Order: C-alpha cells, then sequence, then structure tokens
C-alpha cells in the first residue's frame, strides 16, 4: 500500500524556494509517529530541503543522477523506488510536488494536514479529485504557544 504524506497551507502550497517557511511543531510530531519504521520516498529538492537521513526510516531518493551519499538509497524510476521498499505493508511518499504528482494514482491513503496561513509558495500539492476519496479521520487544532497557526489533521482513503 502506499501512502502519501504532506502539509497544505493555503490554496495547496506545500513549499517555496526548496522550504516551507512556516514552524509548527504539533505537525512535525504527527509526520515523525505516521512515518517512523516505514520506508520514505521523495525526491531529490526534497532530500536537499531536510538535509539529513531522517532516523529511523528507510531513505529512498529518486534522482535520474547518480546518488551522493550512501546513508540513504538512491533510485531512477518509480518502480524501482517501490521495489526497493521491499514487502512492507505501507510505504510513506513525503514529497514534494512532483514526486506526489507521480505516487497520487497509485495510493490507496493521503495523510493530510491543512494549515490556517496564507503562504507565497512556489510548489503546490497536486489538485486531487475529491470525489475519490473518503474521509476517515479529522482533528482540528487551535493555534497555541508553540504552533502559532490552526490546523486540521485529515486521513483519507481512496474509495
Ligand atoms: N509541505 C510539505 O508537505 C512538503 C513535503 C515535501 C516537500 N515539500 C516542499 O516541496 C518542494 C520540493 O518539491 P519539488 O516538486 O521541487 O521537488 P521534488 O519532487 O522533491 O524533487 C524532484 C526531483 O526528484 C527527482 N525525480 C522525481 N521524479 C523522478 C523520477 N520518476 N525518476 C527520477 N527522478 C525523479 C528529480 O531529481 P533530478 O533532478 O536529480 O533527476 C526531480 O528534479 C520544497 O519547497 C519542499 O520544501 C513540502
Ligand atoms: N504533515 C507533514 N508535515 C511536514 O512538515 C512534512 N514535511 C515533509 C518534508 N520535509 C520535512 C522536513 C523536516 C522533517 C523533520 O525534521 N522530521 C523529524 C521531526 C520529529 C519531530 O519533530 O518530533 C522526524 O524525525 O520526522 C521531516 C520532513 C513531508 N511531509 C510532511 N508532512
Ligand atoms: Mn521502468
Ligand atoms: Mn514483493
Ligand atoms: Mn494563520
Amino acid at each position: 500500500m502506499i501512502s502519501l504524506i504532506a502539509a497544505l497551507a493555503v490554496d495547496r502550497v506545500i513549499g517555496m524556494e526548496n522550504a516551507m517557511p512556516w514552524n509548527l511543531p504539533a505537525d512535525l510530531a504527527w509526520f515523525k509517529r505516521n512515518t517512523l519504521n516505514k520506508p520514505v520516498i521523495m525526491g531529490r529538492h526534497t532530500w536537499e530541503s531536510i538535509g539529513r537521513p531522517l532516523p529511523g526510516r528507510k531513505n529512498i531518493i529518486l534522482s535520474s543522477q547518480p546518488g551522493t551519499d550512501d546513508r540513504v538509497t538512491w533510485v531512477k524510476s518509480v518502480d524501482e523506488a517501490i521495489a526497493a521498499c521491499g514487502d512492507v505493508p505501507e510505504i510513506m511518499v513525503i514529497g514534494g510536488g512532483r514526486v506526489y504528482e507521480q505516487f497520487l494514482p497509485k495510493a490507496q491513503k493521503l495523510y493530510l494536514t491543512h494549515i490556517d496561513a496564507e503562504v507565497e509558495g512556489d510548489t503546490h500539492f497536486p489538485d486531487y479529485e475529491p470525489d475519490d476519496w473518503e474521509s476517515v479521520f479529522s482533528e482540528f487544532h487551535d493555534a497555541d504557544a508553540q504552533n502559532s497557526h490552526s490546523y486540521c489533521f485529515e486521513i483519507l482513503e481512496r474509495r
């Protein structure tokens, strides 16, 4: 099973200048809980944005060019990325925009955080078709001293 996990600001913005400009510790904690002990697939730009391997997960990087770090696994196509995960129950796709586009048609589950924040950005989560997806979990949180925007955790499953 393939799942996508992402945090979206208003208008599906996910990034600007190869960064995420907000800081929401509660969402990063949600990301860690839902990805720990699973393989994670990311594109090369997202790898550069994170800047280090994510511990406790098999890190798989998509790039058309040879890898430059043997602490992670480098693959050259979507099918190779999936194969490199082995026989696991759930593969997590962690972006970015180009990678999400390619994996969306193959995904059964979306873990989305909706952040109430207006961000100028240059990268968006794919338009998906709402009729294809059932909301099975949602949890709203107001802003607090640690998290400066309100946010909604949602899990959707392909109908
Ligand atoms: N808010 C969120 O949830 C979230 C999550 C992830 C990322 N982001 C943001 O998203 C932005 C990065 O997204 P992006 O769309 O620019 O880039 P990306 O999807 O992270 O990376 C694209 C790169 O991945 C490689 N690639 C993708 N598909 C491939 C394929 N089928 N075969 C081989 N290589 C493939 C290529 O690398 P080569 O050029 O080396 O071939 C391509 O240039 C940043 O702003 C980041 O902060 C946000
Ligand atoms: N909901 C969501 N939020 C994100 O921030 C996110 N980020 C990415 C890609 N970028 C990043 C950037 C940093 C870390 C990171 O530092 N993660 C630590 C945080 C642990 C914690 O804060 O408790 C990790 O070990 O996962 C992960 C992904 C992909 N999907 C996402 N999905
Ligand atoms: Mn092929
Ligand atoms: Mn197999
Ligand atoms: Mn806000």
